[PDB]
Protein backbone atom coordinates (compact mmCIF):
# COMPACT_ATOMS: atom_id res chain seq x y z
CA UNK A 1 0.00 0.00 0.00
CA UNK A 2 2.13 2.93 1.55
CA UNK A 3 4.11 0.81 3.61
CA UNK A 4 5.36 -2.96 2.04
CA UNK A 5 6.23 -5.32 4.34
CA UNK A 6 8.84 -7.59 2.71
CA UNK A 7 7.64 -10.65 4.37
CA UNK A 8 4.78 -10.40 2.18
CA UNK A 9 7.24 -11.12 -0.47
CA UNK A 10 8.53 -14.27 1.16
CA UNK A 11 11.59 -12.94 2.80
CA UNK A 12 11.27 -15.02 5.96
CA UNK A 13 13.49 -13.69 9.26
CA UNK A 14 15.85 -16.23 11.21
CA UNK A 15 15.29 -19.34 9.09
CA UNK A 16 19.18 -18.55 7.31
CA UNK A 17 17.62 -19.03 3.91
CA UNK A 18 18.48 -16.09 1.10
CA UNK A 19 16.29 -13.47 1.37
CA UNK A 20 17.50 -11.31 -1.75
CA UNK A 21 14.62 -12.98 -4.54
CA UNK A 22 12.43 -11.51 -2.39
CA UNK A 23 13.44 -8.20 -1.53
CA UNK A 24 14.13 -7.88 -5.30
CA UNK A 25 10.32 -8.33 -5.51
CA UNK A 26 9.64 -6.14 -3.00
CA UNK A 27 11.85 -3.15 -4.48
CA UNK A 28 10.13 -3.42 -7.65
CA UNK A 29 6.52 -3.20 -6.12
CA UNK A 30 7.69 -0.25 -4.41
CA UNK A 31 8.72 0.90 -7.15
CA UNK A 32 5.42 0.27 -9.52
CA UNK A 33 2.71 0.89 -7.03
CA UNK A 34 4.68 3.92 -5.22
CA UNK A 35 5.12 2.85 -1.86
CA UNK A 36 7.09 5.21 0.52
CA UNK A 37 8.15 2.99 3.15
CA UNK A 38 9.36 -1.07 3.20
CA UNK A 39 9.42 -2.35 6.79
CA UNK A 40 11.52 -5.68 8.26
CA UNK A 41 9.93 -7.78 11.09
CA UNK A 42 12.57 -7.48 12.71
CA UNK A 43 15.19 -10.64 12.87
CA UNK A 44 18.10 -11.87 11.10
CA UNK A 45 18.32 -12.13 7.47
CA UNK A 46 21.16 -13.95 4.86
CA UNK A 47 21.69 -12.73 1.67
CA UNK A 48 23.75 -14.98 -0.78
CA UNK A 49 25.35 -14.10 -4.39
CA UNK A 50 23.66 -16.68 -6.49
CA UNK A 51 20.65 -14.90 -7.34
CA UNK A 52 21.82 -10.74 -6.79
CA UNK A 53 21.82 -8.31 -9.41
CA UNK A 54 24.75 -7.91 -11.08
CA UNK A 55 25.73 -4.18 -12.77
CA UNK A 56 28.87 -2.80 -14.01
CA UNK A 57 30.14 0.15 -11.16
CA UNK A 58 32.99 2.62 -10.63
CA UNK A 59 33.34 3.41 -6.76
CA UNK A 60 35.51 6.52 -6.14
CA UNK A 61 38.49 5.51 -4.05
CA UNK A 62 37.61 1.45 -4.12
CA UNK A 63 37.60 -0.82 -6.51
CA UNK A 64 35.41 -1.14 -10.00
CA UNK A 65 34.34 -3.99 -11.62
CA UNK A 66 31.13 -6.44 -11.91
CA UNK A 67 29.15 -5.82 -8.61
CA UNK A 68 26.51 -8.37 -6.90
CA UNK A 69 24.21 -5.85 -5.08
CA UNK A 70 21.32 -6.88 -2.24
CA UNK A 71 19.79 -3.88 -2.26
CA UNK A 72 19.98 -2.26 -5.84
CA UNK A 73 18.44 1.14 -5.46
CA UNK A 74 19.00 2.80 -8.93
CA UNK A 75 16.90 5.58 -9.95
CA UNK A 76 14.45 5.07 -6.56
CA UNK A 77 12.56 8.24 -5.33
CA UNK A 78 10.82 8.89 -1.88
CA UNK A 79 11.24 5.50 -0.66
CA UNK A 80 12.46 4.77 3.23
CA UNK A 81 13.71 1.38 4.25
CA UNK A 82 13.08 0.45 7.81
CA UNK A 83 14.93 -2.79 9.21
CA UNK A 84 13.13 -2.53 12.83
CA UNK A 85 16.92 -2.70 14.13
CA UNK A 86 16.98 -6.47 12.26
CA UNK A 87 20.45 -8.11 11.34
CA UNK A 88 21.69 -8.41 7.64
CA UNK A 89 24.84 -10.80 7.13
CA UNK A 90 26.03 -10.90 3.50
CA UNK A 91 27.55 -13.79 2.44
CA UNK A 92 30.67 -13.54 0.29
CA UNK A 93 31.23 -10.95 -2.45
CA UNK A 94 28.04 -8.45 -2.49
CA UNK A 95 27.68 -4.53 -2.00
CA UNK A 96 24.75 -4.06 0.42
CA UNK A 97 23.63 -1.11 -0.67
CA UNK A 98 24.28 0.82 -4.03
CA UNK A 99 22.30 4.12 -4.09
CA UNK A 100 22.42 5.38 -7.54
CA UNK A 101 20.37 8.37 -9.15
CA UNK A 102 18.28 8.17 -6.73
CA UNK A 103 16.71 10.84 -4.57
CA UNK A 104 14.97 11.04 -0.71
CA UNK A 105 15.94 7.71 0.88
CA UNK A 106 15.91 7.14 4.32
CA UNK A 107 17.68 3.75 5.42
CA UNK A 108 16.98 3.20 9.15
CA UNK A 109 17.45 0.42 11.74
CA UNK A 110 19.58 -2.40 10.62
CA UNK A 111 22.99 -3.49 11.22
CA UNK A 112 25.47 -4.94 8.34
CA UNK A 113 27.72 -7.44 8.49
CA UNK A 114 29.78 -10.31 6.27
CA UNK A 115 29.42 -13.85 7.43
CA UNK A 116 33.20 -14.03 6.94
CA UNK A 117 35.41 -10.60 7.45
CA UNK A 118 37.56 -9.69 3.81
CA UNK A 119 40.33 -9.06 6.63
CA UNK A 120 42.01 -11.53 9.39
CA UNK A 121 43.52 -11.19 12.64
CA UNK A 122 45.41 -13.41 14.90
CA UNK A 123 46.98 -13.98 18.13
CA UNK A 124 50.52 -12.65 18.47
CA UNK A 125 51.60 -16.17 20.49
CA UNK A 126 55.60 -15.46 19.66
CA UNK A 127 58.17 -13.81 17.87
CA UNK A 128 61.01 -13.43 16.74
CA UNK A 129 64.07 -12.24 14.08
CA UNK A 130 61.65 -12.22 10.70
CA UNK A 131 59.15 -14.17 12.11
CA UNK A 132 55.93 -14.02 14.19
CA UNK A 133 53.30 -17.33 16.00
CA UNK A 134 50.38 -16.82 15.22
CA UNK A 135 47.06 -18.37 16.51
CA UNK A 136 43.39 -17.86 14.21
CA UNK A 137 40.41 -18.30 15.72
CA UNK A 138 37.66 -20.44 13.63
CA UNK A 139 36.10 -17.62 11.99
CA UNK A 140 39.27 -17.04 9.86
CA UNK A 141 40.23 -20.41 7.95
CA UNK A 142 42.94 -20.28 6.09
CA UNK A 143 45.23 -23.01 4.43
CA UNK A 144 48.36 -23.29 3.38
CA UNK A 145 49.64 -24.92 0.40
CA UNK A 146 52.36 -26.97 -0.86
CA UNK A 147 54.22 -24.00 -1.92
CA UNK A 148 54.53 -22.64 1.75
CA UNK A 149 52.40 -19.74 1.68
CA UNK A 150 49.64 -18.71 3.36
CA UNK A 151 46.27 -18.28 2.13
CA UNK A 152 43.42 -17.21 3.61
CA UNK A 153 40.00 -18.97 2.49
CA UNK A 154 35.92 -18.48 3.06
CA UNK A 155 35.80 -21.59 4.19
CA UNK A 156 37.44 -24.88 5.42
CA UNK A 157 33.48 -32.39 -4.62
CA UNK A 158 35.60 -31.04 -7.11
CA UNK A 159 33.44 -28.09 -7.99
CA UNK A 160 32.87 -27.09 -4.71
CA UNK A 161 36.83 -26.80 -4.41
CA UNK A 162 36.78 -24.67 -7.35
CA UNK A 163 34.36 -22.40 -6.26
CA UNK A 164 36.54 -21.74 -2.96
CA UNK A 165 39.42 -21.74 -5.04
CA UNK A 166 37.89 -18.79 -6.57
CA UNK A 167 37.15 -17.30 -3.47
CA UNK A 168 40.64 -16.79 -2.48
CA UNK A 169 41.20 -13.33 -4.39
CA UNK A 170 38.67 -12.04 -2.10
CA UNK A 171 40.40 -12.61 1.29
CA UNK A 172 44.04 -11.62 -0.08
CA UNK A 173 46.09 -9.09 1.88
CA UNK A 174 48.82 -6.86 1.68
CA UNK A 175 50.37 -5.44 4.81
CA UNK A 176 50.05 -6.63 8.61
CA UNK A 177 49.11 -4.03 11.41
CA UNK A 178 49.75 -4.54 15.24
CA UNK A 179 47.09 -3.90 17.34
CA UNK A 180 47.25 -3.51 21.12
CA UNK A 181 45.19 -6.15 22.67
CA UNK A 182 44.02 -4.53 25.73
CA UNK A 183 43.05 -1.14 24.11
CA UNK A 184 41.85 -2.76 21.02
CA UNK A 185 43.53 -0.06 19.34
CA UNK A 186 46.72 -0.10 16.72
CA UNK A 187 49.91 -0.37 18.97
CA UNK A 188 51.50 2.69 19.92
CA UNK A 189 53.89 4.24 16.97
CA UNK A 190 53.70 0.67 15.32
CA UNK A 191 53.41 1.19 11.40
CA UNK A 192 51.85 -0.93 8.84
CA UNK A 193 54.42 -3.75 7.52
CA UNK A 194 54.37 -4.03 3.85
CA UNK A 195 54.38 -7.35 2.87
CA UNK A 196 52.49 -8.18 -0.24
CA UNK A 197 49.64 -10.94 -0.91
CA UNK A 198 52.09 -13.90 -0.35
CA UNK A 199 53.67 -14.58 3.00
CA UNK A 200 55.54 -18.04 3.27
CA UNK A 201 54.33 -19.57 6.54
CA UNK A 202 54.35 -22.97 7.93
CA UNK A 203 52.42 -24.81 10.88
CA UNK A 204 54.39 -26.01 13.35
CA UNK A 205 54.01 -29.72 14.53
CA UNK A 206 49.91 -22.50 15.45
CA UNK A 207 51.37 -20.79 12.14
CA UNK A 208 54.42 -18.99 11.72
CA UNK A 209 55.13 -16.76 9.21
CA UNK A 210 58.16 -15.57 7.98
CA UNK A 211 59.25 -11.52 6.97
CA UNK A 212 62.47 -9.87 7.20
CA UNK A 213 60.13 -6.77 8.83
CA UNK A 214 57.64 -8.40 11.26
CA UNK A 215 57.97 -7.26 14.46
CA UNK A 216 55.80 -6.73 17.08
CA UNK A 217 55.05 -7.72 21.06
CA UNK A 218 53.63 -11.16 22.04
CA UNK A 219 49.70 -10.95 23.10
CA UNK A 220 49.01 -8.31 20.78
CA UNK A 221 46.89 -8.89 17.60
CA UNK A 222 48.06 -8.97 14.01
CA UNK A 223 45.26 -7.83 11.46
CA UNK A 224 46.17 -8.50 7.57
CA UNK A 225 44.63 -6.05 5.84
CA UNK A 226 42.44 -6.57 3.36
CA UNK A 227 44.46 -6.15 -0.46
CA UNK A 228 40.76 -5.11 -2.13
CA UNK A 229 38.20 -2.81 -1.88
CA UNK A 230 35.39 -4.38 -3.63
CA UNK A 231 32.37 -4.42 -1.16
CA UNK A 232 32.16 -1.18 0.20
CA UNK A 233 29.17 -1.25 2.90
CA UNK A 234 26.94 1.73 1.33
CA UNK A 235 27.26 3.76 -2.25
CA UNK A 236 25.94 6.83 -2.70
CA UNK A 237 26.18 7.64 -6.64
CA UNK A 238 24.95 10.30 -8.33
CA UNK A 239 22.06 10.96 -5.66
CA UNK A 240 20.25 13.09 -3.74
CA UNK A 241 19.30 13.78 -0.34
CA UNK A 242 19.80 10.68 1.19
CA UNK A 243 19.95 9.66 5.05
CA UNK A 244 20.90 6.72 7.08
CA UNK A 245 19.43 7.07 10.63
CA UNK A 246 21.01 3.91 13.24
CA UNK A 247 22.70 2.22 10.98
CA UNK A 248 25.68 0.16 12.07
CA UNK A 249 27.96 -1.23 9.94
CA UNK A 250 30.26 -4.13 11.39
CA UNK A 251 32.24 -4.46 8.15
CA UNK A 252 32.95 -3.75 4.80
CA UNK A 253 35.55 -4.85 1.87
CA UNK A 254 36.49 -1.59 1.67
CA UNK A 255 34.60 1.78 2.46
CA UNK A 256 31.62 1.86 5.23
CA UNK A 257 29.93 4.30 3.23
CA UNK A 258 30.99 6.46 -0.24
CA UNK A 259 29.24 8.87 -1.84
CA UNK A 260 30.42 10.39 -5.21
CA UNK A 261 28.85 13.03 -6.66
CA UNK A 262 25.84 13.63 -4.79
CA UNK A 263 23.79 16.28 -2.99
CA UNK A 264 22.60 16.23 0.17
CA UNK A 265 23.75 13.42 3.06
CA UNK A 266 22.85 12.74 6.25
CA UNK A 267 24.51 9.24 8.44
CA UNK A 268 23.28 10.34 11.89
CA UNK A 269 23.20 7.93 15.35
CA UNK A 270 24.94 5.32 13.47
CA UNK A 271 28.12 3.35 13.79
CA UNK A 272 30.92 1.95 12.66
CA UNK A 273 31.97 -1.22 14.88
CA UNK A 274 33.12 -4.71 15.25
CA UNK A 275 30.90 -7.71 15.26
CA UNK A 276 31.83 -10.57 17.87
CA UNK A 277 35.08 -12.14 17.91
CA UNK A 278 36.59 -8.66 15.74
CA UNK A 279 39.19 -6.03 16.38
CA UNK A 280 38.33 -4.25 13.15
CA UNK A 281 35.66 -3.34 11.77
CA UNK A 282 35.13 -1.99 7.58
CA UNK A 283 38.41 -2.59 5.72
CA UNK A 284 38.82 1.03 5.11
CA UNK A 285 37.74 4.54 5.56
CA UNK A 286 34.71 4.56 7.53
CA UNK A 287 32.64 7.43 5.74
CA UNK A 288 34.58 9.14 2.13
CA UNK A 289 32.55 11.77 0.25
CA UNK A 290 33.74 12.55 -3.28
CA UNK A 291 32.67 15.59 -5.25
CA UNK A 292 29.91 16.47 -3.07
CA UNK A 293 27.60 19.29 -2.71
CA UNK A 294 24.57 20.72 -0.67
CA UNK A 295 25.02 19.53 3.08
CA UNK A 296 26.95 16.97 4.23
CA UNK A 297 26.31 16.24 7.89
CA UNK A 298 27.95 13.70 10.18
CA UNK A 299 25.66 13.92 13.24
CA UNK A 300 26.32 12.01 16.77
CA UNK A 301 27.84 8.89 15.31
CA UNK A 302 30.43 6.10 16.63
CA UNK A 303 32.99 5.38 14.17
CA UNK A 304 35.88 3.13 15.64
CA UNK A 305 38.36 -0.06 14.96
CA UNK A 306 38.31 0.53 10.52
CA UNK A 307 41.48 0.30 8.98
CA UNK A 308 41.29 4.02 7.85
CA UNK A 309 40.28 7.72 8.05
CA UNK A 310 36.97 8.38 9.62
CA UNK A 311 36.19 10.78 6.72
CA UNK A 312 37.25 12.50 3.59
CA UNK A 313 35.47 14.87 2.28
CA UNK A 314 37.13 16.16 -1.20
CA UNK A 315 36.86 16.77 -4.95
CA UNK A 316 38.81 15.38 -7.30
CA UNK A 317 42.13 16.65 -9.22
CA UNK A 318 42.66 15.58 -13.11
CA UNK A 319 45.91 15.71 -14.73
CA UNK A 320 46.13 17.62 -18.08
CA UNK A 321 47.51 14.80 -20.57
CA UNK A 322 47.49 16.06 -23.66
CA UNK A 323 46.81 19.77 -24.87
CA UNK A 324 45.08 19.69 -28.43
CA UNK A 325 45.05 23.29 -29.15
CA UNK A 326 44.63 26.52 -27.46
CA UNK A 327 41.08 25.88 -26.18
CA UNK A 328 40.99 22.13 -25.98
CA UNK A 329 42.63 19.60 -23.84
CA UNK A 330 42.61 15.69 -22.99
CA UNK A 331 42.20 14.76 -19.35
CA UNK A 332 43.13 11.88 -17.37
CA UNK A 333 42.39 10.23 -14.20
CA UNK A 334 45.72 9.24 -12.65
CA UNK A 335 44.83 6.98 -9.55
CA UNK A 336 43.44 3.63 -10.58
CA UNK A 337 40.38 4.09 -8.04
CA UNK A 338 39.55 6.92 -9.81
CA UNK A 339 39.09 5.48 -12.80
CA UNK A 340 35.10 5.63 -14.71
CA UNK A 341 35.09 8.97 -12.50
CA UNK A 342 33.12 11.17 -14.87
CA UNK A 343 32.59 14.55 -13.90
CA UNK A 344 33.08 17.12 -16.46
CA UNK A 345 29.86 18.46 -17.97
CA UNK A 346 29.27 21.32 -20.78
CA UNK A 347 29.10 24.51 -18.86
CA UNK A 348 30.85 23.29 -15.58
CA UNK A 349 33.28 25.75 -14.88
CA UNK A 350 37.36 24.16 -14.13
CA UNK A 351 39.66 25.33 -12.17
CA UNK A 352 43.31 25.00 -13.77
CA UNK A 353 45.81 24.70 -10.82
CA UNK A 354 49.83 24.34 -11.58
CA UNK A 355 50.20 20.53 -9.92
CA UNK A 356 53.81 21.12 -7.68
CA UNK A 357 51.69 24.12 -5.70
CA UNK A 358 48.41 23.56 -6.14
CA UNK A 359 47.99 27.63 -6.65
CA UNK A 360 45.10 28.36 -9.06
CA UNK A 361 46.08 29.65 -12.36
CA UNK A 362 42.56 30.50 -13.34
CA UNK A 363 38.96 29.40 -13.95
CA UNK A 364 37.48 28.85 -17.27
CA UNK A 365 34.00 27.78 -18.24
CA UNK A 366 33.79 24.06 -20.02
CA UNK A 367 31.58 24.51 -23.24
CA UNK A 368 31.85 20.92 -24.53
CA UNK A 369 33.32 17.36 -23.21
CA UNK A 370 33.73 13.93 -24.60
CA UNK A 371 33.95 10.58 -22.88
CA UNK A 372 36.83 8.84 -24.54
CA UNK A 373 37.40 5.77 -21.91
CA UNK A 374 37.35 5.42 -18.31
CA UNK A 375 40.72 7.32 -18.04
CA UNK A 376 40.66 10.05 -20.60
CA UNK A 377 38.08 13.26 -21.47
CA UNK A 378 38.50 15.53 -23.54
CA UNK A 379 37.65 18.71 -23.17
CA UNK A 380 36.90 22.23 -24.88
CA UNK A 381 37.06 25.62 -23.42
CA UNK A 382 35.08 29.04 -24.24
CA UNK A 383 38.65 31.37 -24.47
CA UNK A 384 41.89 29.90 -24.69
CA UNK A 385 43.25 28.31 -21.47
CA UNK A 386 45.91 30.23 -19.54
CA UNK A 387 49.43 29.98 -21.59
CA UNK A 388 51.47 29.21 -18.19
CA UNK A 389 49.46 25.70 -18.58
CA UNK A 390 51.41 22.48 -19.32
CA UNK A 391 50.85 18.88 -19.46
CA UNK A 392 50.77 17.79 -15.86
CA UNK A 393 48.77 20.51 -14.31
CA UNK A 394 45.79 19.11 -13.18
CA UNK A 395 41.81 20.95 -13.66
CA UNK A 396 39.62 20.48 -10.86
CA UNK A 397 34.96 21.09 -10.79
CA UNK A 398 34.82 24.63 -9.09
CA UNK A 399 31.31 23.52 -7.73
CA UNK A 400 28.87 24.67 -4.71
CA UNK A 401 31.15 22.99 -2.33
CA UNK A 402 29.81 20.94 -0.05
CA UNK A 403 28.57 22.42 3.55
CA UNK A 404 30.26 20.19 6.31
CA UNK A 405 28.50 19.79 9.75
CA UNK A 406 30.72 17.20 11.78
CA UNK A 407 28.95 16.95 15.43
CA UNK A 408 28.57 14.83 18.23
CA UNK A 409 30.75 12.17 16.97
CA UNK A 410 33.10 10.00 18.43
CA UNK A 411 36.29 8.93 16.62
CA UNK A 412 39.40 6.41 18.06
CA UNK A 413 40.76 2.96 17.79
CA UNK A 414 41.02 2.83 13.67
CA UNK A 415 44.17 3.30 11.93
CA UNK A 416 45.43 6.36 10.54
CA UNK A 417 43.76 9.80 10.47
CA UNK A 418 40.70 11.05 12.11
CA UNK A 419 38.93 13.74 9.80
CA UNK A 420 40.52 14.47 5.96
CA UNK A 421 39.29 17.94 6.13
CA UNK A 422 39.39 18.53 2.19
CA UNK A 423 36.16 20.75 1.79
CA UNK A 424 36.64 24.01 0.50
CA UNK A 425 32.81 25.03 1.84
CA UNK A 426 32.01 26.15 4.93
CA UNK A 427 33.02 23.56 7.47
CA UNK A 428 32.38 23.25 10.96
CA UNK A 429 33.65 20.35 13.21
CA UNK A 430 31.98 21.00 16.70
CA UNK A 431 31.86 18.66 19.88
CA UNK A 432 33.59 15.72 18.46
CA UNK A 433 36.20 12.82 20.15
CA UNK A 434 39.00 11.49 18.71
CA UNK A 435 41.52 9.48 19.82
CA UNK A 436 43.12 8.30 16.80
CA UNK A 437 46.74 7.33 16.31
CA UNK A 438 47.16 9.02 13.06
CA UNK A 439 46.14 13.18 12.85
CA UNK A 440 42.92 13.93 14.42
CA UNK A 441 42.29 16.48 11.55
CA UNK A 442 44.54 16.79 9.02
CA UNK A 443 44.04 18.87 5.72
CA UNK A 444 45.44 17.14 2.59
CA UNK A 445 44.83 16.82 -1.35
CA UNK A 446 47.05 16.85 -3.54
CA UNK A 447 47.89 16.76 -7.39
CA UNK A 448 50.76 14.19 -7.49
CA UNK A 449 49.30 11.03 -6.77
CA UNK A 450 45.67 10.43 -5.17
CA UNK A 451 44.63 13.82 -7.07
CA UNK A 452 42.37 14.54 -4.25
CA UNK A 453 41.24 17.78 -4.07
CA UNK A 454 40.85 20.01 -0.63
CA UNK A 455 42.00 23.51 0.17
CA UNK A 456 39.71 24.85 2.88
CA UNK A 457 38.42 28.46 3.24
CA UNK A 458 36.05 28.83 6.22
CA UNK A 459 36.45 25.95 8.68
CA UNK A 460 35.43 26.45 13.06
CA UNK A 461 37.16 23.73 15.03
CA UNK A 462 35.05 24.06 18.33
CA UNK A 463 34.73 22.43 21.43
CA UNK A 464 36.03 18.96 20.48
CA UNK A 465 37.89 16.59 22.80
CA UNK A 466 41.81 14.94 21.18
CA UNK A 467 42.68 12.74 23.69
CA UNK A 468 46.15 11.39 22.97
CA UNK A 469 45.34 11.40 19.74
CA UNK A 470 48.65 11.38 17.01
CA UNK A 471 49.91 8.23 19.47
CA UNK A 472 51.38 6.83 16.24
CA UNK A 473 52.81 7.89 13.09
CA UNK A 474 49.76 8.67 10.29
CA UNK A 475 50.49 12.34 10.59
CA UNK A 476 52.48 14.93 11.60
CA UNK A 477 50.93 15.80 14.42
CA UNK A 478 47.20 16.61 16.10
CA UNK A 479 46.06 19.14 13.44
CA UNK A 480 48.14 19.38 10.50
CA UNK A 481 48.63 20.35 7.13
CA UNK A 482 50.43 18.01 4.71
CA UNK A 483 48.79 19.18 1.36
CA UNK A 484 50.95 18.08 -1.65
CA UNK A 485 52.99 21.57 -1.97
CA UNK A 486 56.54 21.17 -2.82
CA UNK A 487 58.68 23.00 -0.61
CA UNK A 488 60.02 25.48 -3.31
CA UNK A 489 56.25 26.78 -3.43
CA UNK A 490 55.24 26.97 -0.16
CA UNK A 491 56.29 30.72 0.77
CA UNK A 492 54.20 31.42 -1.88
CA UNK A 493 51.02 29.15 -2.15
CA UNK A 494 48.32 29.97 0.23
CA UNK A 495 45.86 26.56 -0.06
CA UNK A 496 43.88 26.25 3.08
CA UNK A 497 42.02 29.81 4.55
CA UNK A 498 39.86 31.60 6.91
CA UNK A 499 40.49 28.75 9.74
CA UNK A 500 39.07 29.11 14.11
CA UNK A 501 40.23 26.46 16.61
CA UNK A 502 38.50 27.87 19.49
CA UNK A 503 37.36 26.38 22.83
CA UNK A 504 38.52 22.88 22.02
CA UNK A 505 40.25 20.81 25.40
CA UNK A 506 43.76 19.32 23.89
CA UNK A 507 45.11 16.27 26.55
CA UNK A 508 48.35 15.62 25.19
CA UNK A 509 50.68 13.20 26.58
CA UNK A 510 54.39 14.52 25.12
CA UNK A 511 55.24 17.83 22.92
CA UNK A 512 54.22 16.67 19.65
CA UNK A 513 52.60 19.06 17.32
CA UNK A 514 49.02 20.43 18.26
CA UNK A 515 49.51 22.43 15.10
CA UNK A 516 51.48 21.91 12.14
CA UNK A 517 50.83 23.95 9.33
CA UNK A 518 52.43 25.24 6.23
CA UNK A 519 51.09 27.20 3.27
CA UNK A 520 47.90 28.77 5.40
CA UNK A 521 46.28 31.82 6.13
CA UNK A 522 44.53 33.41 8.54
CA UNK A 523 44.04 30.71 11.51
CA UNK A 524 43.26 31.58 15.08
CA UNK A 525 43.86 29.15 17.93
CA UNK A 526 42.09 30.68 20.90
CA UNK A 527 40.52 29.66 24.63
CA UNK A 528 41.88 26.18 24.20
CA UNK A 529 42.44 24.00 27.44
CA UNK A 530 45.33 22.12 26.75
CA UNK A 531 45.97 19.28 29.19
CA UNK A 532 49.29 16.86 30.11
CA UNK A 533 48.77 13.18 30.31
CA UNK A 534 51.49 10.12 30.71
CA UNK A 535 49.24 7.88 28.84
CA UNK A 536 51.93 6.99 26.26
CA UNK A 537 56.06 7.12 26.31
CA UNK A 538 57.09 10.49 25.55
CA UNK A 539 58.75 10.76 22.27
CA UNK A 540 62.06 12.56 22.64
CA UNK A 541 61.50 13.90 18.61
CA UNK A 542 59.11 16.31 19.75
CA UNK A 543 59.67 19.36 21.39
CA UNK A 544 57.12 21.51 20.13
CA UNK A 545 53.21 22.13 20.42
CA UNK A 546 53.68 24.40 17.47
CA UNK A 547 54.90 24.43 14.24
CA UNK A 548 54.48 26.52 11.74
CA UNK A 549 56.03 27.47 8.30
CA UNK A 550 55.15 29.22 5.25
CA UNK A 551 52.23 30.79 6.58
CA UNK A 552 50.76 34.65 7.22
CA UNK A 553 48.25 35.51 9.66
CA UNK A 554 48.48 32.94 12.14
CA UNK A 555 47.23 34.14 15.78
CA UNK A 556 48.23 31.53 18.57
CA UNK A 557 46.50 33.22 21.48
CA UNK A 558 47.83 34.42 24.57
CA UNK A 559 43.81 33.37 26.02
CA UNK A 560 45.16 29.41 25.89
CA UNK A 561 45.37 27.44 29.28
CA UNK A 562 48.14 24.63 30.03
CA UNK A 563 47.82 22.62 32.49
CA UNK A 564 50.17 19.84 34.31
CA UNK A 565 53.24 21.36 32.56
CA UNK A 566 56.71 21.92 33.56
CA UNK A 567 57.62 24.97 31.74
CA UNK A 568 55.22 28.27 31.32
CA UNK A 569 52.75 28.90 28.56
CA UNK A 570 54.76 31.56 26.87
CA UNK A 571 57.42 28.98 26.21
CA UNK A 572 54.68 26.18 25.00
CA UNK A 573 53.15 28.85 23.16
CA UNK A 574 55.40 30.11 21.06
CA UNK A 575 55.75 28.60 17.60
CA UNK A 576 58.82 27.06 16.64
CA UNK A 577 60.09 25.98 12.29
CA UNK A 578 60.61 22.55 13.34
CA UNK A 579 60.07 19.77 15.34
CA UNK A 580 62.92 19.81 17.72
CA UNK A 581 65.87 22.45 17.97
O1 LIG B 1 53.31 7.22 5.09
S1 LIG B 1 52.00 6.84 5.74
O2 LIG B 1 51.43 8.19 6.19
O3 LIG B 1 52.24 5.93 6.91
O4 LIG B 1 50.99 6.10 4.64
C1 LIG B 1 50.79 4.73 4.82
C2 LIG B 1 50.99 4.00 3.51
O5 LIG B 1 51.03 2.55 3.84
C3 LIG B 1 51.47 1.80 2.69
O6 LIG B 1 52.68 2.34 2.15
C4 LIG B 1 53.79 2.43 3.15
C5 LIG B 1 53.99 1.13 3.90
O7 LIG B 1 53.71 -0.04 3.08
C6 LIG B 1 55.37 0.90 4.52
C7 LIG B 1 55.53 -0.55 4.80
O8 LIG B 1 56.85 -0.85 5.24
O9 LIG B 1 56.47 1.41 3.62
C8 LIG B 1 56.25 2.86 3.46
O10 LIG B 1 57.37 3.54 3.02
C9 LIG B 1 55.03 3.12 2.58
O11 LIG B 1 54.88 4.55 2.57
S2 LIG B 1 54.48 5.38 1.16
O12 LIG B 1 53.26 4.75 0.52
O13 LIG B 1 54.22 6.82 1.55
O14 LIG B 1 55.44 5.29 -0.01
C10 LIG B 1 50.39 1.88 1.63
O15 LIG B 1 50.72 0.97 0.55
S3 LIG B 1 50.47 -0.72 0.72
O16 LIG B 1 49.17 -1.05 1.43
O17 LIG B 1 50.52 -1.47 -0.61
O18 LIG B 1 51.43 -1.31 1.71
C11 LIG B 1 50.31 3.35 1.25
O19 LIG B 1 49.39 3.55 0.12
C12 LIG B 1 49.97 4.25 2.38
O20 LIG B 1 48.56 4.00 2.85
C13 LIG B 1 47.81 5.16 2.99
O21 LIG B 1 48.05 5.74 4.33
C14 LIG B 1 47.17 6.87 4.66
C15 LIG B 1 47.50 7.27 6.05
O22 LIG B 1 48.89 7.60 6.04
C16 LIG B 1 45.66 6.56 4.40
O23 LIG B 1 45.18 5.50 5.24
C17 LIG B 1 45.51 6.11 2.99
O24 LIG B 1 44.10 5.81 2.66
C18 LIG B 1 43.20 6.87 2.76
O25 LIG B 1 43.77 8.23 2.45
C19 LIG B 1 44.00 8.54 1.03
C20 LIG B 1 44.28 10.03 0.93
O26 LIG B 1 45.52 10.26 1.58
C21 LIG B 1 42.81 8.19 0.16
O27 LIG B 1 41.76 9.08 0.51
C22 LIG B 1 42.42 6.76 0.43
O28 LIG B 1 41.30 6.43 -0.41
C23 LIG B 1 42.04 6.58 1.85
O29 LIG B 1 41.65 5.20 2.11
C24 LIG B 1 46.31 4.89 2.76
O30 LIG B 1 46.12 4.45 1.40
S4 LIG B 1 45.62 2.88 1.14
O31 LIG B 1 45.02 2.25 2.36
O32 LIG B 1 46.70 2.00 0.57
O33 LIG B 1 44.61 2.88 0.02
CL1 LIG C 1 2.01 -5.32 -1.19
CL1 LIG D 1 8.25 -13.24 9.17
CL1 LIG E 1 22.02 -0.35 -8.51
CL1 LIG F 1 11.97 12.52 -4.72
CL1 LIG G 1 27.19 -16.93 9.16
CL1 LIG H 1 37.50 -19.93 -12.65
CL1 LIG I 1 27.83 -8.44 17.21
CL1 LIG J 1 42.97 -0.88 1.54
CL1 LIG K 1 57.19 23.42 -11.65
CL1 LIG L 1 33.60 19.20 -1.13
CL1 LIG M 1 65.69 12.61 18.44
CL1 LIG N 1 46.93 37.09 21.49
Amino acid sequence: DKVIDVSDFGAIKDTGSDSTHSLYKALQEAKKIGATKITFPKGRYDFYEERAADRLMYISNNDPGIKRITFPLSSFNNLEIDGNNSTFIFHGGLVPFILDESSHIVLRNFSIDFSRAFHSEALIAGAGKGYLDLKFTDQFPYKINEAGILKFQSQLDRLKRKQISQDEYKYEYKRVLEFNFALREPEYMAQDIFTGNALRAEKLNVVRIFHPNLKAKVGNILVFQAKHRDYPGVVISDSNNVELHNITIHHAGGMGVIAQRSHNITIKDSKVSPSKGRIVSTTADATHFVNCTGKIKLIDNLFESQKNDATNIHGVYAAIDKIIDDKTVEIKLQHPQQFGFDFIAPEDELELVHGASLITYETNKVVTSTRVSNEVTRVQFIKPFDSRIKEGDSVSKVRSYAEVIIKGNIIRKNRARGMLLNSRGKTLIENNYFHTPGSAILFEGDANFWFEQGGVSDVTIKNNVFENSFYSQWGKGIIAVDAGIDDKFKETSRYNKNIVIKGNTFKVFDKAPILNLFSVSNLVFENNIIEKTTEYPERKKYNSLFVINNSDNITISINNILQGFSEGKSQLLSPTTTYKR
